[PDB]
């Protein structure tokens, strides 16, 4: 079927949508969670065509690769119980996840599920600032009621307005990790809301569902500078984990405005000086600063591509490394976990795994290889 990889760990795992309110301006998030059935393995992974012809205008392509795209994998699967109900009985901690550039909210999927798969309810939010390939939005209720979408796709940037613009999409992406943070905390204490998109889900399952002291903030590339300036701006994320972070985005303020924990995982092959050095800006004697480095992995290992193409093309196009991708998510995920007991204070048995926060594999690399 779909090579993305099922969550390894005990729980089944459902997904489902959320936008509300329906503006430009509310939050749009794709939720993973612990699911009472496991009926069928049926979420679409990426669900509309427009999600394909922004990918093609991401990669500098045009119209016609964008349907070549949507005719490759328009009906690929992702493992997770579309809509399927929230388990009852249980409390659980919160990851809110940012997506990289040119990427969206259902790229992470490998990520999200087997986190929630562990437990967690995960809320990977679609950023509105022009970094997604594409997203969408209605610019009234009752566009939101026929489904007429209002389509927004990735800006490109001059050169002289990247330092400008890169800053300003960083402050707005940390901003709808807090909103986004803020609507699933109050749809938990009660908050009626009306998504505004039409799914046999019901919200008010998620009512006192959420251990709303164990919070995090993950995110790759982008979003690894995002999980920066969100925990500089939100103190009730507790811990966040960095995967691949570009760093160029943040202000000098951030570096020392950051008081929780924070994981850095990084590629093999993706660092480089100029981006290191702004990460270890971030490390002082009294703060937990951790870096592992994957041996062998690109960029995309992180996100779901990695696991879409055959070993020799995904190698070309860069999405696989000289890592098998399904060894690279597991020992991402793994220290992601044992990252998140110690630092929310879970009680399971992730701490199997520290020993991959110290970088103690074969396949790890403590610190990185870019000494600076
Ligand atoms: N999965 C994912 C995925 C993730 C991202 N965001 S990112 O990882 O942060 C990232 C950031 C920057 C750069 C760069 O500056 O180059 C690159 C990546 C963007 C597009 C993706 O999707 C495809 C990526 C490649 C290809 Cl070939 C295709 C394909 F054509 F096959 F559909 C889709």
């Amino acid at each position: 079927q779909t090579k993305i990889p099922r969550g390894n760990g005990p729980y089944s795992v459902g997904c489902t949508d959320l936008m509300f309110d329906h503006t430009n301006k509310g939050t749009f998030l794709r939720l993973y969670y612990p699911s009472q059935d496991n009926d069928r393995l049926d979420t679409l992974w990426i669900p509309n065509k427009e999600y394909f012809w922004g990918l093609s205008k991401f990669l500098g392509t045009h119209w016609l690769m964008g349907n070549i795209l949507r005719l490759l994998f328009g009906s690929m699967t992702t493992p997770a119980n579309w809509n399927s109900p929230l388990r009852p009985g249980e409390k659980y901690p919160l990851v809110v996840f940012s997506h990289g550039l040119g990427a969206f909210r259902t790229l992470y999927s490998a990520i999200g599920i087997d986190l929630a798969s562990h437990g967690f309810i995960v809320a990977a939010v679609e950023h509105r600032d022009r970094s997604a390939s594409a997203t969408y939005y209605f610019k009234d209720q009752s566009a939101a009621e026929i489904g007429d979408k209002s389509w927004l796709y990735l800006r490109t940037l001059k050169q002289e307005e990247e330092t400008h613009i890169r800053n300003e999409q960083v402050r707005q992406r940390a901003k709808e990790c807090s909103q986004a943070l803020s609507l699933i905390l109050d749809i938990d204490h009660g908050k009626p809301v009306k998504n505004a998109l039409d799914l046999k889900f019901d919200m008010e399952q998620l009512k006192d569902s959420i251990d709303r002291e164990k919070i995090a903030v993950i995110g790759h590339s982008f979003g690894g500078a995002t999980v920066i300036q969100t925990l500089s701006e939100d103190q009730r994320f507790r811990c966040g984990i960095a995967l691949d972070a570009w760093m160029f985005p943040l202000g000098d303020e951030v570096y020392s405005r950051i008081p929780q924990p924070l994981f850095f995982i990084n590629s093999e092959y993706f660092q480089y000086p100029a981006n290191i050095i702004k990460m270890k800006k971030c490390y002082s004697p009294d703060k937990e600063r951790k870096m592992i480095t994957i041996r062998g992995s690109v960029h995309q290992n992180f996100a779901d591509f990695t696991f879409a193409t055959g070993k020799i093309i995904g190698h070309m196009l860069k999405l696989k490394g000289d890592i098998d991708s399904n060894v690279a998510i597991d020992l991402s995920n793994k220290a992601s976990l044992a990252f998140l007991q110690k630092h929310l204070g879970l009680h399971k048995d992730f701490d199997q795994w520290d020993c991959l926060i110290e970088g103690d594999d074969e396949n790890l690399i403590p610190g990185t290889n870019i000494n600076t």
